[PDB]
C-alpha cells in the first residue's frame, strides 16, 4: 500500500547493517535518524512498496 519502489531495492545498506546491528528496535529516534545510520525504519523493507503483491 505505497507507491514509490524503495523497499527491498536497497534496504541492504543500513538497514542490514544498520538497521540489523544498530538501533532500529529502540524507539527513541526512530524517524530522527533518518539519513544517518539506522533510523525510524523497523519495517526493513521487503517488496511493500515496489510491489503490493511482492
Amino acid at each position: 500500500a505505497q507507491p514509490k519502489c524503495n523497499p527491498n531495492l536497497h534496504y541492504w545498506t543500513t538497514q542490514d547493517e544498520g538497521a540489523a546491528i544498530g538501533l532500529a528496535w529502540i524507539p527513541y529516534f526512530g524517524p530522527a535518524a533518518e539519513g544517518i545510520y539506522i533510523e525510524g525504519l523497523m519495517h526493513n523493507q521487503d517488496g511493500l512498496i515496489c510491489g503490493l503483491r511482492q
